[PDB]
């Protein structure tokens, strides 16, 4: 039997330490009484969009943050990350004809795992930055004392972001005329802005020609549907958003429509899959080189037992070199028990590179090798390269060569979203053709 | 005040002479109590249409016979002729993201109206072919007596021909998912036979595209409108197949959705303009070079007191050499008294040529030379290039050089009706850039 | 193998003696020439639609003449009878939830099967009235020496009823605003004007109701789909209507979407089950009191050999006193070999009496019999009632109790029309409910 | 020349004295940098069905708080809120087959107007209770002084609040399916609840008649618009939240969809008719026994200048004995000066009774009394009665006779405001009929 707070019992990595067991109590409970993230049914519908993509009618775009922070909370960002979405599901959707499931990694994605539970600088050490969630970036110690408040802090933050994607969704940005004003000013001059300005042209005329065939009216032209994702990492958060739909009964986490355990956090026997283990959201698992293919079968029979094409997204994050290697006994093992997976692709978590400095790096040109081999593998083994899912932001930095140094990992800037999907589009086209 | 027989009492041109009165009157009057060929519901639908293309928000594209034949009464040549027709107006309609209103010279244009009332053969002189609604085109006593028994074989072709021809419009061979099966096998290996294969690929993305975005069951894709219409010749036949609406008792012209006078039958005061002043239908009048201005407004006056934007169609042949001069100054009486009308172009009925032998020949670029100039001087004037009008089959002959070159006159083949096609989507795009 | 002309080579009855054979195969031929009633793409549909129905999500409404004749052929009855149709259809969607297939016993219903070969009036014996499309009804020669012209003018009266239906079907006639002009005169003062008055009410609010939440322009309420049917009987008509399908290269009979064999014409070594085995049209076979289950499995092995559950149509007209009897071994039979068959109840040529003086009776109470009779036996067996199959007329008679007494069997009137669809409107509601 | 703040020059009513200057100025600020809660393009769509209703082809549901408060802020709520607003909209929708604008007074309807700047028990005297965005409900100094870290508290809890709003309105809850499950407990037994579940099997009928003719998929149906709407009474907080449309680079007050002048800070020459002069925004303002009809037609130029009839909703709040006598003039003011305006009526802000107590009530019968005396002067006048404007709870209590009798007004509850909404539907009809 399991309850929101069965995680309790069980051996529990990533979690910090609290100085007051009371006051971490009394704010866990003021927002068990706040209005939830999302509703049920909704979580109902991207499992059932889950399972086209699972069957090899759809694909997954799952995109978003590192990891928000307090001092990045702007419409501003919200929307350009919100565009760059947009312009890679338009371009793989129309090139591909295939629909495309979009999940955001936003209204939620402010928690890190950290390989060391502490940091030193010059003789002094400190209880390591796990995001703004839980502690503060700056080295000093008011900063990194978790504080409890920040539970209701990203929550707030959290509800203004779904709120304003929500709106931008279905209130007319994301009307499909509105497809040229999605490139960021950024994709001004390269072949790309231009390869992204063609499609669109295309797409007018897609459009003018359902309007002189009598379809200019439809719905589905002037909105579309988006999800939000992040990793449950900080399960007291998770806890306290997690509702039982009124209709079924049935426990939800609605803190986001779905949610993914990380590669450190996966124990079997461990909290975070106990807590994933019954909640009603379609949910994710980041498989790592670690991974075994025994593991993986034990793994899937916890998360889901009755073998729902719905249910279970498996986010593979191997390292452009050892993809190869890796993945295929994974996927055979899946396919000889005759499992119902979504496998997505994570090219930029295998990828990093941390030198001594503690500087790290992304070369953007494994991040396309280890997508490339992806689709390969899939390609070879007979089953379905289903999604993609990367960090990327809508503003204009480049962080991968071709605090996102350090504390967070380097995302894809716009450019690089782009040539990525245009990619994504020719291979999905081929697998179709 | 009007009635379906008041055409009577006014002087008339091109009207057979029967030989037995009474013998017609039956036949009449058997004809009288059969079915219609269209229902006047439909008459005011494509009524609403032409105001479209009036507005400058549709064009028409008007299609078939010279005249038809009972010789040539077959499944293959009604399909081959709509797969022309559905060919044009796919490419019109996609090129330039503009409603193509279809209306076929089909079911029903069998009459013809002649220079000369009777033709001469060594010594031997005998009533003129008019049609085989009329007479036979054998140069024979027994064949060029009008029959009026003729009058019922033409109806009896013409319900077969439209039952076959709405059950292609409406029981899916206009499907756009179709489209490549409409180019006929003819069409094989010009540059032209694969311009329209990329255009009708294209077709198939934006296909792809819509089901991609749920759009895939509409059922505007999986049909399409289709109206026919003829010269209002033989006035026996039309008052005939003149009913009363049951809803709104008005008279219509049941014989075809359109009907339309000939240059040489258009008489202010003959029994032509008399018949279609008082019928419901949409209409039309062959406007060629011996038309002037003043003539021009009174014929609208009688054919179109109210004004109205769907009446009236002027269908104008003038020949490659005359467009120029001529069609200018009617454009802007029209403009000046503020007259709603929907101008086309017959690019074929005044460039043809008729040597001493009697063999007619076109020649397919005066014909394109005329539909380049009609936009060329409607570009000029302010005013809308609304139509097109051509005589087409879908047989493989080539008949314009670039039965048919003597009684009637040379029809385009199919890939001189697509590099018109191609030729007005152009042009149209231009117009609404 | 199968060829259309393969039914010639098997035992045969009810064909008629024609006097001079190669006049009969001159016409059989120039019919050959004519284009086809309906596109092979249509009958699929229909089949599509069958499957639906035997599925228990449909329900079949065929209706239409005992036996269309030449000397009434007018607009007006073939309108007034598809009125009749659209009532009853209109009742039963809206009462019922229920999806309902439209097919008109018309536009090709020509021929009369008979008890007799000939007809003995006054010591004088004659060949007997077998339908217009045969000879004449009148007591002489002339009228009862077949004559294969007749084949002609039944193939002209049809393309002109089809294409009249094929445009008020699609046209605006069959419009869902239309419900209260679909009411004949004639159902004036009943109750039952009345009951119909109300659901017509509702079903304006209903439509007020979709343009209030924006889907006043769906072309689903402005156009209702319509097929065709008759009893393959003549199979001269038949073969000579039967074309290839150009896509599929496969033989359909084009003289009507679904053919039917009639009681008196089923044996399995015939020439009417020949000729339909190979046609790939949804199709029926009318099964009286003397099938046992038996035959029925060997003649379902072949008409549908691959057991497809749009193909087969079993039109059962038992009697109101022997359905009970005799059904229920039927369905068991089908069940326990797993057949996918469509079950039609024909409530009226079981239920005819026929007195010394040749003069036909039905009781239109027994016909409400069988029916409800019908529904209870498959209630009981656990099997799909799935279709009404009667004949009715829009014209102001009433022929049953509660040239139509002779030749021909009573229709149904238009009140008896609705008082049946009322009736299966709230059976069905109460199987769905 | 107008900006977001020209308010601060005018003379201005209602606004709570701060004790911080400096400390109001930083709050303002945080919160000019977070999110808006409502998207430009959201509010011209608003614009857009206010003209719908203005023109007489729809009508204005607004309804929500009195005022929403910090204690009382959780997904029941506001669920239930909602689910009586869909009830109204869904009968009134129905039964008059017209198109109801749902407009909620939530999600930033927090602060209150007051007669009173204070308020003295037992010789203390504190400021006024202006509601839970400046300060606390509670008698003692520190509640009762302003505190502007409340204008965060209130963003938080509005776009929670609208978040899950937007969700319940497009992720399934509003779903036309749904209609009895919207239905609250507490309409149990009544008639009411009975007359309710009719209407309700009928749109059950409804629907099953639309699947049956193929429109199941319709996005209409399962989703639906909801827009917002709060007094526009703390400009410090409309201020922040104003932003310009990046698109066209107008300001926008982007707090809610719709903002509101009260009766009490409507002075022409106010701050609040600067603030909303200036906006893009569908306004409002509260017209009461005071207003004659020069200030009024002096304010609609302001407000109007281009007599758009999108965007000026007359929220009419009299009194049931004096509706009847003060609206004709306004009425006939504003027909005689051509002026295009939304009417709705307020009939509870005029009907409170408030005796020495300091307790408030209002008969509910008296509610009805002004509706039904607001619908019967505009038949009399010929212009539209347009809205309707309420507040209403879905909790169980009963509030109205026929916190919320003190500092705040009585609300409908779900019994009453479905008898409104009966009422409100009947009249509608009638007027349409
Ligand atoms: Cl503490
Ligand atoms: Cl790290
Ligand atoms: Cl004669
Ligand atoms: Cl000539
Ligand atoms: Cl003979
Ligand atoms: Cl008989
Ligand atoms: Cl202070
Ligand atoms: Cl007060
Ligand atoms: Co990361
Ligand atoms: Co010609
Ligand atoms: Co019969
Ligand atoms: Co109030």
């Amino acid at each position: 039997s399991w309850s929101p707070e069965s995680w309790r019992a069980k051996p529990i990595q990533q979690q910090p330490e609290y100085p007051d067991a009371a006051h971490l109590a009394r704010v866990e409970q003021t927002l068990a009484g706040y209005p939830p993230l999302v509703f049920a049914g909704e979580a109902r519908e991207l499992r059932r969009q889950f399972a086209e993509v699972t069957a090899g009618r759809a694909f997954l775009l799952q995109g978003g943050d590192c990891a928000e922070s307090f001092a990045e909370f702007s419409a501003a960002k919200i929307r350009d990350t919100f565009k760059v979405l947009l312009q890679m599901a338009v371009v793989m959707t129309f090139a591909a004809g295939c629909p495309v499931v979009k999940v955001g990694r936003m209204a939620g994605q402010f928690a890190k795992p950290r390989s060391s539970g502490d940091e030193t600088q010059n003789g002094v050490t400190l209880p390591a930055y796990r995001g703004d969630i839980v502690n503060g970036i700056g080295f000093d110690e008011k900063s990194r004392v978790p504080d409890p408040e920040r539970l209701l802090q990203a929550y707030h933050q959290s509800t203004a972001s779904l709120n304003l994607l929500r709106a931008f969704a279905q209130g007319g940005f994301a009307d499909l005329h509105q497809v040229h004003r999605w490139n960021l000013d950024f994709i001004a001059n390269s072949a790309l802005a231009e390869r992204y300005q063609q499609l669109a042209d295309r797409i007018d005329e897609t459009l003018a020609f359902m309007r002189a065939c009598g379809l200019d009216s439809a719905p589905q032209l002037r909105e579309t549907s988006f999800f939000t994702a992040h990793e449950a990492l900080l399960l007291n958060y998770e806890e306290a958003l997690t509702r039982r739909d009124s209709l079924t009964g049935e426990w939800y986490d609605c803190s986001a429509h779905m949610l993914w355990i990380g590669d450190r956090t996966r124990q079997i026997d461990g909290a975070h899959v106990e807590m994933l283990r019954g909640v009603g959201n379609p949910i994710g698992v980041k498989v790592g080189p670690s991974m075994d293919s025994e593991e993986l079968i034990r793994l899937i029979d916890i998360l889901n037992p009755d073998n729902d094409p719905g249910r279970l997204n498996l986010i593979v994050r191997m390292g452009a070199d050892k993809v190869g290697d890796h993945l295929p006994r994974l996927i055979q093992a899946i396919q000889r028990e005759g499992r119902q997976v979504l496998w997505s692709s994570d090219p930029m978590h295998g990828n990093t590179i941390k030198a001594s400095s503690g500087y790290k790096t992304r070369d953007f040109a494994r991040v396309l090798a280890e997508v490339r081999q992806f689709f390969e593998v899939h390609q070879a083994e007979g089953s379905y390269a289903g999604g993609i899912h990367i960090e990327m932001t809508g503003q204009n930095v480049t962080e991968c060569i071709g605090r996102y140094h350090t504390h967070c990992d380097p995302r894809l800037n716009a450019d690089q979203s782009l040539e990525l999907a245009f990619l994504i589009a020719e291979t999905l086209k081929q697998v179709r053709r």
